[PDB]
């Protein structure tokens, strides 16, 4: 049978969250997408040569940390956290979102890539060799994406497959 992916797509309101899973789904880049709206979208892709079911939660709205929304969270396999390159914020809130999730997984191994969007923009603050450390500090990938273009998206996505994979 066709193994389903849950992935989930975390970060500060305004990095991309959005507009990466929507270049995934539509393949298409979508400048302007409700920053309300917090919804799952499904594709079946190809990787490595397996055809499999991404399901994506694309996460929006208010902080809670309720029992309902730690479990829907918790329904995540594997997390893609992603800031913006030109928003040093977006980056120090990166620790964080790693936080909860170690929190809800109840695990300090849970599938995980670090997500530095908008990478097609001159306006960096934040250091690719920061986001690097980072990712190392935690023992996860590092992948340098833009929405608009589509740099690193796959990448980001089916690098979290792989991720789940070895976990199991
Ligand atoms: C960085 C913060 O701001 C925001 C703003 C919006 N969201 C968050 C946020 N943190 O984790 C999460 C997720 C969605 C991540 C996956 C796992 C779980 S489990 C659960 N219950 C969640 C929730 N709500 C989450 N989201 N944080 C700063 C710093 C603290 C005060 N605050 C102003
Ligand atoms: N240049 C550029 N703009 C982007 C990129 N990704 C998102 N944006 C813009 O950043 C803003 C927020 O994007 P959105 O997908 O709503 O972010 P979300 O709140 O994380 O879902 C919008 O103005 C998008 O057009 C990207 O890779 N490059
Ligand atoms: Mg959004």
């Amino acid at each position: 049978g066709m193994t389903e992916y849950k992935l989930v797509v975390v970060g500060a309101v305004g990095v991309g969250k959005s507009a990466l899973t929507i270049q995934l789904i539509q393949n298409h880049f979508v400048d302007e997408y409700d920053p309300t709206i917090e919804d799952s979208y499904r594709k079946q892709v190809v990787i490595d040569g397996e055809t499999c079911l991404l399901d994506i939660l694309d996460t929006a709205g208010q902080e809670e940390y309720s029992a309902m929304r730690d479990q829907y969270m918790r329904t995540g396999e594997g997390f893609l956290c992603v800031f913006a390159i030109n928003n040093t914020k977006s980056f120090e809130d990166i620790h964080h979102y790693r936080e909860q999730i170690k929190r809800v997984k109840d695990s300090e191994d849970v599938p995980m890539v670090l997500v530095g969007n908008k990478s097609d923009l001159p306006s960096r603050t934040v250091d690719t060799k920061q986001a690097q450390d980072l990712a190392r500090s935690y023992g996860i990938p590092f992948i340098e994406t833009s929405a608009k273009t589509r740099q690193g998206v796959d990448d980001a996505f089916y690098t979290l497959v792989r991720e789940i994979r070895k976990h199991k």
